[PDB]
């Protein structure tokens, strides 16, 4: 249940901590800003971004490791999609994919200690 997991969201509330912190541009903490790429939703079906996986972590959408480590693909995997790869986005894409990747592996390693 519910208070059972309490350990499981503490360690993810860290990790996310820690993935968000990598990323260093400040292009990945907010929803792509639908005001100015208005063509965004035409290409990406699911949106994703640090303060959305925050609010989701918070309303217990992440009960397990896998669907928290899927969203943060997604910040990678949407951004690759969508970007041209010679822009400042699909760098940072995959700058946080690698980042981020060392930052999971350890995290999966606490939770399977779990
Ligand atoms: C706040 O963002 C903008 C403000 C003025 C003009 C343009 C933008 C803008 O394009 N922001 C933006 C585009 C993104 C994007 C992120 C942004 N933002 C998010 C906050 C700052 C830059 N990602 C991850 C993308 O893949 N695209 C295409």
């Amino acid at each position: 249940m519910e208070m059972q997991l309490t350990p499981f969201l503490i360690l993810l509330r860290k990790t996310l901590e820690q993935l968000q912190e990598k990323d260093t541009g400040n292009i990945f903490s907010e929803p792509v800003p639908l005001s100015e790429v208005p063509d965004y939703l035409d290409h990406i079906k699911k949106p994703m971004d640090f303060f959305t996986m925050k609010q989701n972590l918070e309303a217990y959408r992440y009960l397990n490791f896998d669907d928290f480590e899927e969203d943060f693909n997604l910040i990678v995997s949407n951004c690759l999609k969508y970007n041209a790869k010679d822009t400042i986005f699909y760098r940072a894409a995959v700058r946080l994919r690698e980042q981020g990747g060392a930052v999971l592996r350890q995290a999966r390693r606490q939770a399977e200690k779990m």
